[PDB]
């Protein structure tokens, strides 16, 4: 089933920094994850200009937020390009990232966490509000895989026999911290999107569950 | 992966009858599926009176409707007792049912389809509005399985490596007919529940997806 990999050292260090910070504007994590989703929709949409059959696995291009209050979990879905087993491994931890040290140096010098995205390491901002992540992803070029981290020194990557089938793309499964359940609520989610994600080319769907009156 | 089984002969016959009928009150299929859900919630709730650890796999007791417009699919979820591989096989087709012939005889004599549930064969009413069903189920006593039918002479039962994990219970996955997509819409669903499912002990949740304004 399930392989384990080592985080490059500064990535550990940065995650540890973020997860431990008192910062007062953690809502930016959603700006980042939405903007990553958009970057991945862009990428597949562009790819299919020269290869239209790439869109076939999943014709609709969207971003979808799903609060799961009962599980203390928030999910950000996209029908973007997705990632293969080897891209999860390389790009999410094992290799040194061009901005990690520079950002941490900026941070300790006074910089706002908000700036994370400009150092190209804004995926790690999710730890502002979550102590476990699953990245579940299906690329047109591979089977569906689950990448998991708890901010420790290592992560796991497992063949997905367990979750619904993504036609194509990626789900970010955030297990929220108990002092961050504000991000489970419709009003809150809507506000953060309004404020920080006005200029997004793709529909952003919110999946909401109400008991029938 | 995937075994195939034979429908007992009258069950085929009845399915063929239902799927082919012009009947003007097909909405009753939802009454039936909700009431089955309730029968399965009852059953686990009762079981755990003498065995409280049975509720642990899924503490919440609910029924959940999820329209999937993009897929022409409606899902009815319950956290009831669920079914094992052997119960799917026995109880959903292979063995002769006590009411099948009697109901078909009632039908051709004038009876309203609405009466199906009183012959204890109301599960088959789903074919009024669907030409494919998946029954995905997880019983505390077995792995999660998928039972599939297209109203033909046979059905399949496959180990589930493909759908999200039910802690416990059952999802009815209806693939609706093109002239029955009315059941994908919030207003419609709500109306049918109001009319036919007033007296239900369990919360009925409706999962709705709206694009953010
Ligand atoms: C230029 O692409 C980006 C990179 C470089 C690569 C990891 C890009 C990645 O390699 C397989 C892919 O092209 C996809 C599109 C990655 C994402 C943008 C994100 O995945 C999502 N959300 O589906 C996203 O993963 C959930 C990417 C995470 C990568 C990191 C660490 C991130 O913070 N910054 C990057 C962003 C925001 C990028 O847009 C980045 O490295
Ligand atoms: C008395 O239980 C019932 C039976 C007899 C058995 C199949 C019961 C079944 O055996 C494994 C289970 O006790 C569960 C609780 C079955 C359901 C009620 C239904 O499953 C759902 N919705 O989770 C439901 O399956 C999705 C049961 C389908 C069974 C048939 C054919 C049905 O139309 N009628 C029955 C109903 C409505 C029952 O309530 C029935 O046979």
């Amino acid at each position: 089933a399930s392989e384990t990999f080592e985080f490059q050292a500064e990535i550990t260090q940065l995650m540890s920094l973020i997860i431990n910070t008192v910062y007062s504007n953690k809502e930016i994590f959603l700006r980042e994850l939405i903007s990553n989703a958009s970057d991945a929709l862009d990428k597949i949409r562009y790819k299919s200009l020269s290869d239209p059959k790439q869109l076939e696995t999943e014709p609709d291009l969207f971003i979808r937020i799903t609060p799961k209050p009962e599980q203390k979990v928030l999910e950000i879905r996209d029908s973007g390009i997705g990632m293969t087993k080897a891209e999860l491994i390389n790009n999410l931890g094992t290799i040194a990232k061009s901005g990690t040290k520079a950002f941490m140096e900026a941070l300790s010098a006074g910089a706002d966490v908000s700036m994370i995205g400009q150092f190209g390491v804004g995926f790690y901002s999710l730890f502002l509000v979550a102590d476990r992540v699953q990245v579940i992803s299906k690329s047109n070029d591979d089977e569906q895989y689950i990448w998991e981290s708890n901010a420790g020194g290592s992560f796991t990557v497992t063949l997905d026999e367990v979750n619904e089938r993504i036609g194509r793309g990626t789900i970010l499964r955030l297990f929220l911290k108990d002092d961050q359940l504000e991000y489970l609520e419709e009003k809150r989610i809507k506000e953060v999107i309004k404020r920080h994600s006005e200029f997004v080319a793709y529909p952003i769907q919110l999946v909401v569950t109400k008991e029938v009156e």
